[PDB]
């Protein structure tokens, strides 16, 4: 149990550091940051996390992915709290890590103040916030479908009965999938397909002086990246089992 | 037969969702969309589809590719209607999926109206439309050569007698080929090398309120991405068999 | 001998079509072409060519690479004319292919005239031309070092005694090497590390109506991409054999 | 000992040539250079170096990585001076190589003068310099954490007891890790995670006429990329051994 917790903590921390840094690069600097880099930062950050903890715990790095495996009988329910606790600690510490490494850049870009919304907003480095045009229930649809897209492809990639990725190379294919999810479907909600990617960094920003507007922004958008991916991952998983399986 | 139909439906749906989303990103948003992302979205969307249905049906995901295999004796002719029906349903539902996920973005960008042509045109997200400078018969040449380029390389990648891609990794190499086809030869016609990629999304847009101009645009360009890839894929296939084989 | 000639012709044609198209995209269109796409177009165009002819002829696709192998005893000298003839025909026909597929785009961009130099120059799509600041003998240094960089890495990638790329995946690693050669060292001379990539497209443009300025441009620069890579590839090869071997 | 020295010299030279060229492209040219290309240039330059010397010496190509292996008992201490001497010579000669290949471009861009700081600064092509907003001790934190991130992931990728990358393909995964380190965390200090990447090119620029300001810039920043990565690599290594091991 301890080894599984440590594996999930380290794998989530590695992935979240790479993902949050790429978002920080895009938000803070123009000539060093791009949306493609954000997709590459999050996508291949998963690949490093898979190498870290793929054999010990499976490197879920995702509360929705862990929930789907537990709800589909692949992983015992008694390990679900341990996986989520490991991912939440790893993401929270990754957010603190990015804050320390980019503290001067965040202060220089924003100008001392930490604003959730505005032209110098820096809260979006850590958590995802709904755009102006999009609505909460459209964001729920986007979050669930994107997590279902990930879980269906995740099952196909690592299904030994089906056509799998070559063992020892599945980490790269998983990273490619995360890269193209952000590329193709990630502009509507910030593709927070991971509840561990969204809430722990949001809790950090509230503590780190960004204020309570992190939760109240977008008509209380904060809960959607926590609940919608769980439904989407479950739905994406059962569809694969019914159709392909 | 049912399993083969389901495999082609799911693999086409996964690939088309990734491909159409990347096109939607490029069309709707500047800071989140790029032509390279479109090539990455379509290219590695194929890779996910190959993992989904490569062992069950071969993951053709392409009516031209299916036609070439059937016309060259590799796949029975009786399965051609099943493969095409699966790909057409998967592409049509993928177009509806992209419409729902990007409905607010499409409405915000266009301004409520759905126009095939103009500065706020949104019909190009789903189907390919001929540019102003290019002609229909030049588009026929581009569509046939590009599909022949794909089919010749597809045969080489998955030819066990020749120098193949390593089994279990052929999905990545296939995705790379689709990425570089859009990069190098995809600006002239939108590289609709797949009849399933073009017609079903075009039928959806006509139903979804874009009007009958989807078919009448470009001097009735709609039929070229359906007929030209079939001739190109066949020609690309026989050339590989004669020369390399 | 015939099979080896056909393998070199087809592999060069596939690679050169992808490479020239990516250059055409960058030259003709801004929103669809980028220097990174040119590196991706040429780099992974090699990968497709390796899958085509890697087992039959080794897929040299490069007169300098063929010369180095022949001069280092790895390939018989009697096959050198056959490899070069195959690569020259494949590159010449690839240039004609790109001319037909981009004829309307080239005419629209240039405005009917075909100019070697100027703001609407289109001769650089096919052959490489020296920039204004660079000199001929500095270009000779760049061409030889870049080909030596390629040949040293090519030997390391496909050296079974050394640490090789995994068999069946060496095509991807070769393509990666070509991608990063253009990324890191390709802006000074256009990284025409292949004599087959430079001269046959230059001969085509002279025939295709661009005039005799294709050869006289840059103080008769045309011969440097033919002679310098041969010296560079040989020097890069012997260095690897002495040091690593 | 001689073979190990030659392997480290050649592998470092290959990687540093690709890395420095990509930085030169970004600094000197806008339409041919980008920050993503710099990450690709350094990242997959490591991959070529791994193929060169991975079996002979392990292809550390990094004084911090060599120090961590020696301090953790994986590599004898008597070989540490040989690895560092090989990497320092390979990086110094790579800097001279880039100077010769880009001499006309550097002269044209800067205008004859070689300035460490200013709008036409060219000293950043070879060595990393602290930005205006960042401080020396914040740079120390960035350099140590980034090297710890690399070493922890490097151990996971090449840990046969853990979940490894597939043998024969570990070079690509190592290159991917270096690519995403620059993408996500490389804008604060230039991600000089390698003491061999920083000091030898800095010594070259001082000799090559850039003056003594290369060492005095940023309140004597030159020593931080030499000392901080050693502490970071050691700390990143022991953490992996305690937690994952
Ligand atoms: C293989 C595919 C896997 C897919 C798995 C995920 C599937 C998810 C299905 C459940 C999603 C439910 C979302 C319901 C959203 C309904 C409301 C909606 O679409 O917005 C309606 C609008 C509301 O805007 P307003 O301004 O308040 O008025
Ligand atoms: C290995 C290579 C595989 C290649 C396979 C595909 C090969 C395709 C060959 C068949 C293509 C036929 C296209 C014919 C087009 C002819 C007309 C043409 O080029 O445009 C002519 C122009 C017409 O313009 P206008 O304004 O109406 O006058
Ligand atoms: C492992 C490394 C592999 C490397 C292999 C290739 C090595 C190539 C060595 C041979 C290259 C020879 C180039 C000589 C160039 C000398 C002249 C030169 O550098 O320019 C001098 C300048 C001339 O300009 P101007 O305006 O006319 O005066
Ligand atoms: C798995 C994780 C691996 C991580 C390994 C590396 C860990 C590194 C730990 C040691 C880093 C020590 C850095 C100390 C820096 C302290 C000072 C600091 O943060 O800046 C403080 C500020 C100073 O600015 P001023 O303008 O002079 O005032």
């Amino acid at each position: 149990m301890v080894r599984e917790f440590l594996a999930e903590f380290m794998s989530t921390y590695v992935m979240m550091v790479f993902g949050l840094g790429s978002v920080a690069h895009m938000v803070l600097n123009k000539k060093y940051g791009s949306y493609l880099g954000v997709n590459l930062g999050f996508g291949f950050g998963v690949t490093m996390g898979v190498h870290v903890a793929g054999r010990i715990s499976g490197a879920h790095m995702n509360a929705a992915v862990t929930f789907a495996n537990c709800a589909l009988g692949r992983v015992p329910w008694r390990k679900f709290p341990v996986y989520v606790l490991g991912q939440f600690l790893g993401s929270f510490l990754a957010a603190a890590t990015i804050y320390s490494l980019f503290y001067t850049a965040i202060l220089h870009f924003s100008g001392g103040q930490l604003m959730v919304t505005g032209p110098v907003a820096t809260a979006g480095i850590f958590a995802t916030y709904l755009p102006d045009h999009m609505t909460l229930w459209r964001g729920f649809l986007n979050e669930a479908w994107l997590t279902g897209m990930l879980q269906l492809c995740l099952f196909a990639i690592t299904d030994q009965e089906n056509n799998p990725a070559l063992p020892g190379t599945e980490a790269l294919v998983i990273g490619i999938l995360v890269v193209i999810i952000g590329v193709s479907l990630g502009m509507n909600t910030g593709y927070a397909i991971n509840p561990s990617r969204d809430l722990p960094p949001r809790i950090f920003t509230f503590i780190a002086g960004w204020g309570k507007q992190v939760f109240s922004n977008g008509e209380n958008w904060w809960w959607v990246p926590v609940v919608a991916p769980l439904l989407g991952a479950y739905l994406g998983g059962i569809i694969y089992l019914v159709f392909i399986g």
